[PDB]
């Protein structure tokens, strides 16, 4: 039992190493410390200052330099006694201030202990290196163990959700959010790997194989290299792991959101297009290439702009194999696989189209090779395509007339065509996969939500508002949930707001919110970004307290989010909301001779949204559904945190980290918690550590509750500082630290 074997890898990688003795005596010391800012030029940079003296109202402590400063007791961030250094649950700390919290996280992280609880949360910090704690062996240790019985681990919360599902006969949810590169997806894959094991139908598994093989498929199409993550997820997802009344995996379903279709036509420097592009180009057989008119990435416009065409220690060729492999296992037919690859190719071809002017103002195609190539793989008619691109027929009321798009207009159209194809192909992929895994007759499920937390970038656009909108709802969801659970707890032992405004500003109907005004402008073909922003400011500037019209910028506005103020840029929102594609383009492709292509343009479930609804309306709608589902589950929350902005191990940056804990609900949670009775200990537990503090008690006593009172009494503790619970002694902030600080 590696849990009891101090030499196992379990101990080594997941636990603070334990010595011989456990005696209270060991950690004894007369020094009392404080957390301070070496200078407010910072604020998250703190240093330990030892209290050299104090007054009835404040503390005097020396700095690192040996400089004596003074602080108000009421403004002091006292340091927890060394015993608390490394605890598995932040809720275990007596002094619960920010620096303290970071400290505990740091201490653990300096031992490569990437996982820590914080009350209801599991906090996970990316190590940025490998930690072999995800073996089958590792899997085996977490089986059926209580949270309190084992080290913190993604496997632990996975086991807890699984058991609750079986014990309560209630669906479950795991929300894993945070910053790009934080490790959401990796953790999400662990969750599934664990479930697949503890609930998979042994012997050897197939359904399970299919399930496992799904991600790989999706990652190839929805993940790309960005400056923040080599394997960034460019879409959000909710994974539903389906179980039967017996607790055996019976299927799964996937819901995808917000795919960055734009990445197909443009990538920042150093970044890469979607993995598959590279996979195909590298892995395709010298024969398939010829049939696909494939060349190197350099020879393609959509792959030769960022300067990066490969990932460090990544074989696109070998990845391709993996990718086809999965396709094979899920069930994609060889034909289907071709068309997909054909779509991939054709897209590349479309991007290699060069529109030229001259003649007049209207676009022309001197060379048609690219066009020919894309038409062949797509299996459409080049002439129709050509026309559809440069001369779409447009309705001017009663008049349906073909226009002569200029180059720019022509090009954007091509781009629109490419993005429509990519996104629909993605949608189709998901649907196919679901057809194979999904069960219309599940008993229970565990859903995993792997999506980014709030996004606060240099530049924030429509997509950011969206994800930011989702996060307001998720955070509100946590808050409500934290409310009920804390209430229960206090009630089982015998003891004793804010997000809607932001949400309403965004999705309200009457008065109309941001999204509603967006939609309204959306009907007007001639509306512009300016008409739009004016409208916005016109309804909220100085009117809505969550809204801010910029001092000078004419294209932005801010919203006060849970995380803080975010400044948004309006450019192209109108276009994003409609996501237009020239009708003739639809017509061209509707006649495709390709079997997959036909589906993308002929299946209303794939070729359209909802007369039809806007992109905003659909986002709202899909978010409501999502929330509805979650509502019906018992949720579990995982906060993946990025130690720094450089993808470096052993480099935990206080400011980077702290800003993440600020925005993700962790510090709030603590603040709230710290205000009541943060520390809640089991009687026996308490006595077992402190018995020697009172001339009365023996380590293991039968009347633990009485024994507790004894010490307390002995120590003459302030009655309002604690609360006798049915099975726990509840302590207010700092109390337990002091007690700890008591002499034997
Ligand atoms: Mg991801």
């Amino acid at each position: 039992n590696p849990i009891h074997d101090r030499t196992s890898d379990y101990h080594k990688y997941l636990k603070v190493k334990q010595g011989d003795s456990d005696l209270f005596k060991l950690t004894v010391s007369d020094k009392r410390y404080i957390w301070y800012n070496p200078d407010p030029k910072e604020r998250d940079s703190y240093e330990c200052g030892e209290i050299v003296s104090e007054t009835s109202d404040s503390f005097t402590f020396k700095t690192v330099d040996g400089q004596d400063r003074q602080v108000k007791k009421d403004d002091a961030n006292q340091r927890n006694p060394i015993k608390f250094d490394g605890v598995e649950d932040m809720s275990e700390l007596s002094y619960l201030n920010e620096p303290a919290v970071f400290h505990n996280l740091r201490v653990r992280y300096n031992q490569d202990l990437i996982y820590t609880y914080s009350g209801l949360f599991l906090v996970a910090v990316n190590p940025f290196k490998r930690i072999p704690i995800y073996t089958q062996e590792m899997v085996d240790i977490f089986k059926g163990r209580r949270r309190n019985e084992v080290a913190p681990h993604i496997f632990a919360i996975s086991d807890v959700a699984y058991r609750s599902m079986l014990d309560d006969r209630q669906n479950q949810s795991l929300l894993i959010t945070g910053e790009s590169g934080a490790g959401k997806t990796e953790n999400t894959k662990k969750v599934i790997q664990y479930l697949a094991s503890v609930a998979g139908r042994n012997q050897a598994g197939v359904l399970e194989q299919q399930i496992l093989q799904a991600n790989p498929i999706l990652e190839a199409f929805g993940n790309a290299k960005t400056t923040r993550n080599n394997n960034s997820s460019r879409f959000g997802k909710f994974i539903e792991i389906q179980f039967n009344n017996a607790g055996f995996i019976s299927g799964a379903s996937i819901q995808s959101y917000l795919l960055e279709k734009s990445r197909v036509v443009f990538q920042s420097e150093t970044e890469r297009n979607y993995h598959i592009f590279y996979q195909l180009l590298a892995g395709a057989t010298a024969e398939e290439k010829k049939a696909l008119h494939l060349a190197g990435p350099e020879s393609f416009n959509y792959l030769n702009q960022s300067g990066c065409v490969d990932i460090k220690g990544v074989s696109d060729s070998e990845e391709f194999k993996i990718t086809r492999q999965a396709m094979d296992i899920v069930g994609f037919s060889q034909e289907e696989q071709m068309s997909i690859f054909k779509i991939i190719a054709g897209i590349l071809h479309l991007g290699n189209i060069k529109f030229e002017k001259g003649a007049g103002e209207g676009a022309v195609l001197k060379d048609k090779t690219a066009l020919n190539a894309a038409s062949t793989v797509f299996g459409v008619n080049p002439s129709v395509l050509e026309k559809a691109l440069m001369e779409p027929r447009i309705l001017a009321g009663r008049d349906l007339v073909a226009q002569h798009l200029n180059v720019e207009k022509s090009s954007s159209s091509r781009d629109a065509l490419v993005k429509a194809l990519y996104g629909r192909l993605f949608l189709w992929l998901v649907k196919k996969i679901n057809n194979v895994l999904c069960q219309e007759r599940k008993a229970y499920f565990i859903g995993v939500l792997d999506i980014s937390g709030f996004e606060i970038f240099k530049v924030n656009s429509f997509e950011q508002l969206c994800i930011n909108y989702t996060n307001e709802k998720l955070q509100q969801f946590f808050n409500h949930h934290m409310f009920k659970l804390e209430q229960e707890e206090y009630l089982k032992e015998k003891i004793n707001l804010d997000s809607q405004a932001t949400i309403d500003l965004i999705d309200g109907r009457q008065p109309p919110g941001i999204l509603a005004l967006l939609d309204e402008q959306s009907v007007f073909p001639n509306a512009t970004d300016n008409t739009l922003i004016t409208k916005l400011h016109s309804h909220f500037s100085k009117k809505n307290a969550k809204y801010e019209e910029p001092r000078f910028s004419k294209t932005e506005f801010g919203v006060t989010h849970y995380a803080g103020q975010v400044m948004y840029e309006i450019q192209d929102w109108l276009e994003k909301n409609k996501d237009p594609l020239q009708q003739d383009l639809e017509l061209c492709f509707k006649d495709s001779s390709d079997n997959v292509v036909t589906k993308l343009f002929n299946d209303p479930n794939i070729a359209s949204r909802a007369n039809f609804i806007t992109v905003a309306a659909q986002y709202k709608e899909q978010l409501a559904s999502l929330m509805a589902t979650l509502e019906t589950t018992n949720p579990h929350f995982v906060r993946c945190i990025i130690p720094n902005n450089k993808q470096l191990p052993a480099k935990l940056e206080d400011k980077v980290v702290l800003d993440q804990l600020r925005c993700n609900g962790v510090l709030e949670g603590i603040r709230i918690t710290r205000k009541g009775f943060p520390n809640r200990i089991i009687y026996a537990d308490f006595v077992k550590r402190y018995y020697l503090l009172a001339p009365n008690v023996p380590r293991d006593a039968e009347d633990s509750q009485k024994a507790t009172d004894a010490v307390l009494k002995h120590l003459n503790i302030d009655p309002e500082q604690y609360r006798f619970g049915i099975t726990k002694i509840f302590f207010r902030a700092g109390q337990l630290a002091r007690i700890e600080e008591a002499r034997e």
